[PDB]
DNA sequence: TTGCTCTCTTAAGAGAGCA
DNA sequence: TTGCTCTCTTAAGAGAGCA
């Protein structure tokens, strides 16, 4: 009369993928010993009892026996603690873990195929503060678009800049980061993903490197980029949102040097850049409220993308010595960039960049070009 | 086509399991009947089959019986999509679904070891006054971690800010503060696991000064998974109210001038103006507020996320307007302030100096720490 | 001295279970009784004591009662121990032992929590030809794991070389070999976990043509927490007597001259020297042997260590000799080869020429693998 | 008549410290919601009727209720585990695991407190294959000598080579690990550890840059060397054996270059000195059996010490030229031998080591020195 | 040759009486 | 004011009869 009948447990066994609702062990399998078991336990939120963990007089227990709504499967742990601390476990929290867990589930389950791609992940360690993008978030944020791997994937941490700060030893290791680091790993996976397999790629460091990065991704293999967000991790923030609009305004003319100065994440003061670059004809591309928050989904880097392959192409037409780049710019933005220039711009660009050593003026880092 | 799998009911059970019991092909929840009340029919609204051919036609190029042997590459299939499926007479498909069937389960396991990126590092920080007037125990972060996903396996982190000697809050006062909680951060996010590797999310509460606050957000930063915690006078470490939209952030510019920037705050409550003045002679005040200012405010921590964005559009546009330092008046949450700190943290550094209100003081409003390029 | 201070049951079993009932002083066991036979008395064999005193004299200079609430800050000593405690009036002692009780604890955690060390990645590696007629499933490796005290948390990983072309095992052949192992090594390497953030240990078995095993093992190295196994014709994959002692590794120097020198490693069988000689015209050989040849000596892992150490010894010796290449010809279990191939991974290379056993040709000596400066 | 009774169960948390003695979790807390709790399981080896898991005929279930021989504390997912696989989890193999893990507890137990240490870890990535050693087994061997430490402690992995080798940003990344990340790590440290707490130090990383770690350690702060061993790991060897004979040749008369020769790890071929370094004048230190094997104890590392001190001041006395090391020697006299060169030894030692980039040869890397 | 039921097994926390 | 016993609770795998 209490007991949950054998068709409801295989149903929560199954509509679980055979998981622990609270931990997510696989409970189907000891990986120790070798043995396939279901090892879990079918656990119940509300107890027939009133007088056990989160009983309630008001509670009509066998109404609710096949109820898969009470019913969560547990690791044999999880459901001893939860059981044994019912002021920390409580109805309300354990509902709503249960049914965001059984909500995942289905959307995975309805998701269409999508192909595959190599999660990549490129990381700094040049701020005062840990960075660190985490795998499953990015091979979440893969999957809920139809992708999938056949490994967790590369991820390329550079090394910290020394004593002098971003010098050129550091500037030749993010080099070799990028350039040798990164091509040995896609190349140790040999045949695995084929001969052009897709990159899904999301980068936070340093503006310059991750210009370089995109250089060096851009023809040589297809691209999915993705993004790190304050606040949304790496879940596009709102797939709906329209893309904002990129203003230009034209260099003057004259024989000083060519500067293009990029205000999307912040403006960057003109003070900034004529300190750095005495004479300078500024060209700028910018947003109409430029913020940290702005890459709300993959079609706002794609409208970027489309509006400065057109500003450049007119940019070189207009002298033969270098670019000057001053960006300010979100690091899913400074990766596009840089594939643009792979073929379609063979100009020279010189990128610089804010410069803690020298009072956060902007100095001279990398050189890119044909 | 033609043939029919033989599948016993230990191969469905576990089948339906790692499918999670939805068509591999189509999506459809196969467990429909169940929801509407019918009986479970587990043979008949699903069709099992193997993933790969034999070979050739139905010809095995391998062993197939040793392959098929291996539950895990047996696709479920509503009966509409078993019936599009052309097959040999023993039931394997003619062309080859192991890689679609493949990518089936790496979503679904992908979903159900979820729970596992909730690993969690709890650090709660506090003043040694508000440690001793409102103590906050790690037992209430850990429960309202819990409640949202985020699991401790160890004990939490719990720091105290020892109070400043007769130097005052001074620049070798905030480094040892900034070095106290990175060398705990940093042994605690060493701790890697969970089914990748990753490091460990920071669940993080503070109850402080505003500037230690914000010195706490810059040893934190905003480039890693990391959950601001927030303690509310009525509702604890418990968010008020997971629904509540934010408020909008409203904005008056600075009058023009040659006076020192002010940024003045007024989130938790209305900073006076001549509060200001009194601290900061000349002050030309530009200021972000909110339309009632309560310090009940941070409702939800999709808040503190809207303060930051709402802040940092503001940021750009007053350091656009002169190189001189940022002179900051702020009557903000304790959750704020943090947001506050780390947003402050990109290599890009612009000067800012943050007034304290000296409690032993008049509550004179009293600049206790500078941020940026020294 | 003096007092003493009072616990309830529940304090006492905690105190006893987070000390392993032994005194803190002088680690006594005290459960001396029970092993006796004769009742415990837990609350007389045993004192239970704050580990710090309240303040000067008996003077609580803080909240004393706050931080013998925690139980991690009480102890337990044996009474002659807790005797020589000079203690106020409400047991507390009067000089502090935090210290030393809280590297006690840890030393006891340290070891408690030693079966998280044990975390490991399966690796089995055979040829197309030993996968076919001596397969070796995974779960005879788990169970040789796991009596060990290794324990996989995922699928393990099989690989099966895939046989050469019609250019042979040339060196694209031998490099994507490696690639193989490593690329699958490296991603699970990355699966760190434990109690400190430690990579997982490799636990690997192998059986394939020798040269392909030294690639193995130059594919995994020596420098990090592995274990190899071994496939024994009776006792399959458990060790067939941890007790035994290693066999000794008799050595023969090579005669002198200038003909190309080669090393006969005689421990599955005794190589004849015309099969060399067929090979290798002019050789000079020098030979590791072992008393009694034979297929069964790898007894333990202890036989792999001292293989390794012998075999190093005799190749400091001869490479001393010559700068020339060194030509190989090993009778060897499969264990064995792993194990050279690892040994040749350090910065420093000599060249090794590998011959293998052609059996599809006589089982003649045949040149395979090349190691070393290329 | 077959239930454990109480004093015994008392006995099982107390000897296992309250640890699951197959996965080493922590059965006395729940971490997730803060709440203590004995959540583990006293289970049976050995079960009382002979038809459950490892049940058998002649087991007399009366004889062994409260024997602890056949009881460990278990979580309840290893205990559901080994009674649905018994063929996986025997008897024996359940008993050997249980008496282990109870003799290190008691070992533990009765180790004599032994004082602190920071312990470090300093390894490197210039092999073709992975290099890492374990935290716990650092934290163990310390522990075995009644050392431990506040936190799992420093761990500093250097830069792998690029695409060059190791080329002058190679040595230059290593020197910035020793000298400047070391150091960071050190004071970020704090008063945590006092003024001068003591290293417990292992290293396994390239010649060179352990020679030069060990100077920067050797009066900065108290040393206490530990070793990685390929058979042992960090675990000595052979505590009762005697260290070696370091028999020592000193070099010949002339004015070629002075050489020091150390065959201690293997016997370094003279051919390969002359060859790198004509006209040299060599002195050797080895032992009579050189090995990788041969680091059996600390009283080793102390010997190796002793006799390399006295020849150092021999060979400086010789000349006032720079001594050219030729080195074959395991990683923790690499790191004892740089410590002699603090201020006991001011002379200029040029320090070569083999390349993989030149077929092998001995080149000049880093120059140690006033 | 399941594939629903009711008994069985193993662990644990109360609850009573007593220590 | 434990601090040994026997009942109670919750999960599960057989075992029987039948489907
Ligand atoms: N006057 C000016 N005002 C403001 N910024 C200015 C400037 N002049 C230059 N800049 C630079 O523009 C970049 C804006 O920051 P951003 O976040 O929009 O983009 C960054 C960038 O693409 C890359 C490297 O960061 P950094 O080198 O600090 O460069 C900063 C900053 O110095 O990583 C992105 N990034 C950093 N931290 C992140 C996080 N937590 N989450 C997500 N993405 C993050
Ligand atoms: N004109 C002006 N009028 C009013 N305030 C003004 C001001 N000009 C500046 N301010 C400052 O704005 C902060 C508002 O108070 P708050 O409560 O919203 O946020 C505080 C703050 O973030 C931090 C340190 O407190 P304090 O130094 O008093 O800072 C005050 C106040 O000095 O901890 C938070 N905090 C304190 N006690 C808390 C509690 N019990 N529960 C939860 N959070 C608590
Ligand atoms: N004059 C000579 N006389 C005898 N052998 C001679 C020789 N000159 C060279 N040799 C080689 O010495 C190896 C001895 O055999 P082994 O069994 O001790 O070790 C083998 C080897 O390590 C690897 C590949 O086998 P193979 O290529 O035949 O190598 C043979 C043989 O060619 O796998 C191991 N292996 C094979 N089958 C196994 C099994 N069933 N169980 C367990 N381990 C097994
Ligand atoms: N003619 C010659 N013959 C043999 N060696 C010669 C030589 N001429 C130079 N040498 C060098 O002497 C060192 C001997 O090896 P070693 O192991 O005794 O000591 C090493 C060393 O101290 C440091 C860097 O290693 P590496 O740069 O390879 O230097 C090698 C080798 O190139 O780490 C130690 N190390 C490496 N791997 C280890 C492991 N798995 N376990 C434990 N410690 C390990
Ligand atoms: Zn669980
Ligand atoms: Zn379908
Ligand atoms: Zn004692
Ligand atoms: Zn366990």
């Amino acid at each position: 009369r209490f007991n949950t009948n054998d068709e409801t447990k295989r149903i929560v066994w199954t509509q679980t993928a055979g998981h622990c609702e609270l931990c997510g062990t696989d409970l189907t399998f000891d990986y120790r010993a070798g043995k396939p078991m279901k090892w879990g336990e079918v656990a119940a939120i509300l107890p027939a009892s009133p007088k056990g963990p989160r009983g309630r007089a008001d509670h009509d227990a066998e109404a609710h026996t096949n109820d898969t709504a009470n019913l969560m499967l547990l690791c044999p742990g999880c459901h001893d603690k939860i059981d044994r601390d019912a002021d920390g476990y409580p109805e309300n929290d354990l509902s709503g873990l249960h049914q965001a867990y059984l909500e995942r589930i289905r959307l995975a389950a309805t998701t269409p195929d999508g192909g595959r791609a190599i999660p990549l992940i490129v990381q700094s360690q040049h701020f005062q503060t840990i960075n660190d993008i985490p795998v499953r978030d990015l091979l979440t944020a893969m999957s809920a678009e139809g992708l999938t791997a056949f490994d967790q994937g590369i991820k390329i941490a550079f090394a910290a800049p020394g004593p002098r700060g971003r010098d050129t030893t550091y500037w030749q290791n993010v080099k070799d980061s990028v350039q040798y680091e990164l091509e040995q790993q896609l190349k140790r996976r040999g045949g695995t993903y084929g001969d052009s397999p897709a990159l899904a790629v999301v980068g936070l460091a340093d503006i310059p490197a991750l210009m370089m990065l995109g250089q060096s991704i851009g023809d040589r293999s297809k691209r999915l980029i993705f993004s790190f967000h304050r606040e949304h991790l790496l879940r596009w923030p709102d797939q709906s949102a329209e893309p904002p609009s990129f203003l230009f305004t034209p260099p003057p003319n004259g024989d000083g040097p060519l500067a293009l100065v990029l205000s999307i994440s912040a403006q960057v003061p003109v003070r900034d850049v004529t300190d750095a670059l005495p004479g300078a004809r500024i060209a700028e591309l910018s947003i109409p409220e430029p913020s940290y928050a702005m890459v709300q989904n993959r079609r706002v880097i794609h409208a970027f993308r489309d509006a400065l392959q057109i500003r450049l192409s007119q940019l070189e037409a207009l002298t033969p010595d270098p670019i000057h780049v001053f960006a300010a710019i979100p690091a899913a933005l400074a990766i596009e960039f840089g594939a643009l220039l792979t073929t379609q711009h063979q100009h020279t660009y010189l990128i610089f960049d804010r410069d803690k050593e020298n009072q956060d003026r902007f100095t001279q880092t990398l050189q890119l070009g044909p």
